[PDB]
């Protein structure tokens, strides 16, 4: 009677079903309140004020002006999946397995290593995942944000979109090595950037070569930026970059990049 979480099929099925209750001008006030406080309360595991913002931003923007999220946040919150007010966000990243680099130690690392290699090469890879911590209590982890009016942004707005999608809807990614389909996760996803006027490129697979270099590329980059927003705090970047890595509470007001 239902479509499988990994079907095509999955991503109109939850949108109709949350349309059947749909957020009024209250529900939506309330849910700007509550994406407000779980950004805030975020701010221990991102990497910086401007990360919290554009995180914070994107989500508000998308409830705002995309039928299609608020559609998917509907359905999750009257259909038992996750309410968006209960996500929080994280900045993970992990050691990539072919690079050459001579640390083995995120905290050491430094601005060079980053833009030595290239895609394929480089030191660290960012965890991008829908996931719960061991009291059921539901995250994204994702890049670390990009430079306002950066290439990387609405790509990396719509990744965002996508892994709230998979708290929010129950939605899955396809089952095997999907080339042709995206599957109802990335569907959603795209259907938010569309509507939210974020160009993203034209994929129909969610594992297709393309798709992995270009999200290769543009994590790689929104790093480089973030790393060139914070050069005179080199050192504490790294430092808060591995501590959150290593799942430690971070400082909440960002420390490690104030004049002591
Ligand atoms: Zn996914």
């Amino acid at each position: 009677v239902a479509p499988n979480r990994s079907d095509n099929a999955y991503a109109d099925y939850v949108l109709d079903i949350g349309k059947r209750i749909p957020l009024s001008a209250e529900d939506l006030g309330n849910l700007y309140e509550n994406v407000i406080r779980a950004v805030r309360d975020s701010r221990s595991k991102l990497i910086d004020q401007h990360t919290v913002d554009m995180i914070g931003n994107t989500i508000l923007d998308a409830l705002s002006r995309s039928q299609t999220f608020r559609d998917a946040v509907s359905y999750g919150i009257h259909n038992k999946e996750v309410h968006i007010g209960c996500i929080k966000y994280r900045n993970e990243y992990e050691l990539n397995g072919e690079s050459p680099v001579k640390v083995d130690d995120i905290q050491s690392l430094t601005c060079t290593e980053l833009y030595e290699y290239d895609v394929g090469q480089e030191p660290i890879l960012p965890i991008c995942e829908a996931g719960e911590n061991d009291n059921e209590e539901p995250y994204v982890s994702f890049s670390v944000a990009p430079d306002t009016d950066s290439y990387e942004m609405p790509s990396w707005q719509e990744g965002l979109i996508h892994e709230i999608i998979h708290h929010v809807t129950g939605a899955s990614d396809p089952s095997g090595d999907s080339n042709i389909e995206l599957g109802p996760t990335e569907i959603l996803a795209r259907r938010v950037a569309q509507e939210l006027g974020w160009t993203v490129p034209d994929f129909i697979g969610y594992a297709e070569p393309d798709r992995e270099a270009h999200l290769r590329g543009r994590n790689l980059n929104a790093l480089r930026q973030a790393a060139m927003r914070h050069e005179d705090n080199e050192r504490t970047f790294f430092e808060r970059l591995g501590m959150i890595s290593d799942r430690y509470e971070a400082s909440p007001d960002f420390t490690e990049y104030s004049a002591v």
